């Protein structure tokens, strides 16, 4: 056999060399040789510091450097020429793998905020002369070198393979001390016109007095615009800048979100979505950024009239990048999406305060696409009105109610059936938080697992209706009365049906038929009825 | 399964000898009647197989009753239906000579006849149970003043105080029999019913026979009043026991024939502070009855507060007489006005309606001058069976949890430093928590030195295992069942006996180390939790991290790693493992399905 256990439970260090040098870490015995650009693991087999000397820097060795806290801590780097004080900067943070990731560099940080790879090249502008050049991954970030930071000056390009060039001004540490956001401009090596853009946006604490005699810097590089597309369906998305008149198209699925880097900040530019597989045409033009010349507004909403004409109002949700320096995120998205799981092709209307009841727009026929619904203004006494199949319309509804389940009963038309609908609405989960999401559910369904075909029948009715076995089927027209009732019967003529139970009573049921257990149980204000063999001992 | 009821007023031959007022089983098919004494002839051919009122003037009663079996009273076609909770005495008075012949009794719900013959000649009196000391009605019942006017009200002096009944007369006007084919109903002219959720003690007053009349009445209690005439205007006023309310003022319950008084149908009391509650009068016609009615005080709203906190509730002024149940009103009757709640140190809520029937909302309270908010569960229904007209709102705290462990435990909200305690065999409300989209809860041993567990999702209707220890003990695994009644999650929190959901069982000559992936925003609190396989070993093992999206395991040997999943079949996908002596290993990994366990077994290839 196997050796039965209880289930109880059970190098802490990595370094890593972005000091544009070549460093020997030696404990205070253990030496370790980083090349530049290169980590390795670290262990202790004084205490826990390690000494690091920089190779071909001309700078003393930096001894006594302990390993356990977290956070920046900044070292002098001791042959000072004119009073100039160079810092190591060593980085530590406790990562999720409780592995202490210690980096050793200078203190000017260029973060790669972007979703593409961006080179980072070291300037001498007196010269005229790109001295090294670093790549910086989506979602990472590079320091200059150690020494350079302080003299030396700064590009950004985006991959080579986009045949874009380098940025137009440079990234100098003194110059944003006073001016820290700056939009870096690309010119295009194919086109004139083609212009890349970054925002940059220097960062630090002006606590620190280093800040004002060394560049203890973070520059966090960002795409100036970012479209997030939270509807239900995908979008084909126009950009339109107003300043010289140009126009970007691209695909947006649902869900989905993609940096833009056409578009400069100091220009108003304009979006407008043609959304796909749904009956609406190509929106209009909404303004989505002003510029520092124009007055205009930015526009809240976004709208989007179908083939017959009728309006809905999207919102356009604005999130500013953190340390992004003006940097932002537009989100279109629906304010109501309304999912009709009735079954029945279902209708609905929208009534104002004072204002009449208007159709709402896109309205298809089920199988079921999901519904995107807006009032025609924001007012928290708008309601809506719902149809299922040949039925009146229904009570005044409140789509506004966060996390409510209602039964909503539709008298019926030439008849005196009903429909009983579950009406649920909720906040969507996750990034779709804004989005309120209504549910119209039958308010009964019976599920079969008998292991045969049955009849089903309300007592009061001599309309029977059968249910195969392994099949779900909802429950909608019913008789008019207090208490709900069902009957079951076996397909074969002259069998006898069933005592009536109440469909409405939560629980388990027990019935005789010639033992049936029927479990009724609430889910999503709906009522599921489950009708199955009762495999134990009788209750007398 | 036939059963011959003989109420002819003389006895019959049955072809069976059928005394007057006895009744007897009968089987087989038709039978013959012969009414002894009564010069008649014998009639025959009685078909006893169809249900209904026959004639022969003679009348055969036949009803298949509940124990299906043929009820058949021979009558005459003179009934009178005793439909009140007395004792009801019928004589048979003749008119001409001041002469009473028989008297018979009637039992209330059911009915008596007149005598065969004695009918279409002499006329009928009524009267109480004579333990109550009252006399005969005033005016005779002659079936031929009732076929000009078929609704009066019978009165009754007292023997030393007048007691009333309302009579009807109905029949088929289509009947050729017309001009004593007629049944004669005695109500009693008023019904009480409390629907309120406290007793009352009731005041009938009149105008006209001014006498005030006192009793009492319990909740979903009814009672007849047989003291006061429809033909007078008579009031009544309700006083609650056990309530801060005071007594009520006179509202109009009946108006007479010679006034014009609007019937009330609303009922107001008044606190002891001044706050009026509109109770309702609902009025039911009984039917047949000539006009005799029940009148029911009930309580458009009834509150329950389930919450465990002090609750005020204000209808947009503040509810007057503010668990015992809160009975609620609104100043009109608009289907736009609204309620506010408040709930202990809490601002006000949200307009919420106490109209929609069959509705369960979650409702929101941001607290004052802090960053908690209290969760509450709305339900508002109807009332069941006669307390349909009543609106119920259940006031319920949206989150419940309840201790099944054993043992006392302290359960702490992830983004809180701030723990509660929860001791064994105790529910308790979640009322305050902190803001977030999804609400989550961590269980830990009391006393210092003690992990928290993983955080899991209080929302998440299931079941959820959770991995707990104490220090420097092995784990044992927490079942929490998390449904929702109405408005309320319950969080039930239980020891799992039952073998858990993985077994890991490497099979192999391979020291193995495994541990929960990290999905990474997150809010499953992972950690590093490794765990040791040595060779030819067992572990079962529960997600250390149940509020994973995506849920993998890593199995960890010779510096090499593989990414695992737990519920799908495997592919037998083999791992290759470089020795420090050079060689080569390789592992094959299956994952089989022991019913609710899923075993994953770790083999040499």
């Amino acid at each position: 056999s196997l050796v039965e256990l209880d289930p109880a439970p059970i190098a802490p260090y990595r370094i890593r060399n972005y000091t544009g040098f070549d460093v020997i870490i030696s404990t205070k015995t253990m030496t370790l040789r980083l090349e530049d650009g290169q980590e390795a693991p670290w262990s202790f087999e004084t205490a826990n510091s390690i000494s690091v000397q920089l190779v071909g820097s001309g700078f003393q060795e930096v001894k006594s450097i302990r390993l356990t806290r977290e956070g920046e801590f900044l070292f002098g780097l001791k042959p000072k020429t004119q009073q100039v004080l160079h810092k190591l900067l060593v980085e530590i943070k406790l990562g999720k793998d409780n592995i202490k990731y210690v980096t050793l560099r200078s203190p000017l940080l260029v973060e790669n905020d972007t979703g593409i790879v961006v080179e980072l090249g070291v300037y001498d502008a007196h010269e005229g002369h790109l001295l090294k050049i670093e790549r910086i991954n989506p979602g990472e970030s590079k320091p200059a070198p150690v020494g350079a930071a302080y003299f030396k000056s700064l590009l950004v390009r985006p991959d080579p393979g986009f045949k874009y060039g380098w940025s137009s001004d440079t990234l100098w540490w003194r110059d944003l001390l006073k001016r820290p956001t700056k939009t870096l401009v690309c010119k295009s090596e194919q086109y004139g016109g083609e212009v890349f853009y970054f925002r940059l946006h220097a960062r630090w604490d002006q606590a620190n007095p280093l800040t004002r005699n060394y560049p203890y810097m973070r520059l966090k590089l960002t795409a100036p615009l970012t479209i997030e597309n939270l509807l239900p369906y995908d979008f084909k998305y126009k950009i339109y800048d107003r300043v010289n008149k140009q126009e970007w198209n691209n695909f947006l699925r649902k869900g989905g979100s993609i940096p833009v880097h056409m578009v400069d900040l100091s220009h108003t530019f304009l979006l407008g979505i043609e959304m796909q597989d749904t009956p609406f045409q190509a929106s209009e033009f909404v303004v989505i950024n002003t510029g520092n010349a124009d007055d205009f507004k930015k526009d809240s909403h976004l709208v989007v009239k179908d083939n017959a004409g009728m309006p809905l109002n999207l919102r356009l949700h604005y999130f500013r990048i953190p340390d992004g320096g003006g940097s932002f995120k537009v989100t279109v998205y629906s304010p109501y999406v309304i999912l009709n799981k009735t079954g029945l092709d279902v209708s609905v209307r929208s009534k104002g305060f004072m204002q009449s009841a208007r159709a709402a727009a896109g309205q298809t026929l089920i199988k079921a696409r999901p519904l995107m619904f807006s009032f025609h203004n924001d007012d928290h006494r708008n309601r809506a009105l719902l149809k299922a199949g040949d039925s009146e319309w229904s009570k005044p509804q409140s789509f506004d109610a966060i996390g409510s389940t209602t039964e909503v009963v539709l008298q019926t038309a030439n008849r005196n059936a009903e429909i009983h609908l579950g009406v649920t609405v909720d906040s969507g989960q996750g990034k779709y938080k804004m989005v309120k999401v209504v549910t119209l559910a039958p308010r009964y369904v019976i599920h079969n697992k008998l292991g045969e075909d049955i009849n089903i029948r309300e007592p009061s009715s001599s309309f029977w209706i059968p249910l195969k076995h392994g099949a779900h089927r909802p429950l909608h027209w019913l008789q008019r009365g207090a208490v709900k009732q069902l009957c079951l019967c076996y397909p074969g003529v002259d069998n006898q049906w069933t005592a009536p139970f109440n469909i409405s009573d939560l629980g388990i049921t027990h019935l005789k038929i010639a033992l049936i257990r029927v479990e009724i149980l609430m889910e999503d204000a709906t009522i599921f009825l489950n009708l199955s063999m009762e495999q134990r001992n009788w209750p007398f």
